[PDB]
């Protein structure tokens, strides 16, 4: 599909058995999920944007639904104020930006 | 033209007549220059992103070309990581998001 800019790209996607809604972002090199009680291994890391640095739990080979298209890939989880799909995943559902 | 994702999606700018590098940020409602001398009045502001608030000076109908294609719109400059071009001027060019 075709989404439009002028409100936040957001869309339903499905993790861990719960479905949440996420901004797609092409400014974002990872995908940050809310903080779930993921089950699985994970190892700390620190992501930083405009304000600094947070502390999150980074999952691997974690499967995502964006949209309808399935996905498999690195998810980090923490105290994020809002669900990001990063590049990571957006390469992943053939997604561009276009104009 | 369209641009996919396994690259950050980087474009050059030109504003205040100085050529710059910008990130096409989806996930940003604004667009956040780093700090740099442009020509106008400004108000201070404040914005949030992943990490926390930072101050910025918030420059309003500045005209900025973005990859050969011209805005005039608001720009935040201030202590940003990178140069973002988000939705306010996106939508000036007419990007959209396709999978
Ligand atoms: C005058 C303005 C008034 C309005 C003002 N608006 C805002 O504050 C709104 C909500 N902010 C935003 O929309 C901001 C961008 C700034 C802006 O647009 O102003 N967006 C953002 O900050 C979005 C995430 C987000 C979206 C909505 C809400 C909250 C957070 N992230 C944008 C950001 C782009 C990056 C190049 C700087 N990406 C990231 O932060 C991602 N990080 C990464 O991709 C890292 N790997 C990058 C390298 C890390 N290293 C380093 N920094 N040294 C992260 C999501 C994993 C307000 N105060 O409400």
């Amino acid at each position: 599909p075709q989404i439009t800019l002028w409100k936040r790209p957001l869309v339903t996607i499905k993790i861990g058995g719960q479905l949440k809604e996420a901004l797609l972002d092409t400014g974002a090199d990872d995908t940050v999920i809310e903080e779930m009680s993921l089950p699985g291994r994970w190892k700390p890391k620190m992501i930083g944007g405009i304000g600094g640095f947070i502390k999150v739990r980074q999952y691997d080979q974690i499967i995502i639904e964006i949209a309808g298209h399935k996905a498999i890939g690195t998810v980090l989880v923490g105290p994020t104020p809002v669900n990001i799909i990063g590049r990571d995943l957006l390469t992943q559902i053939g997604a561009t930006l276009n104009f």
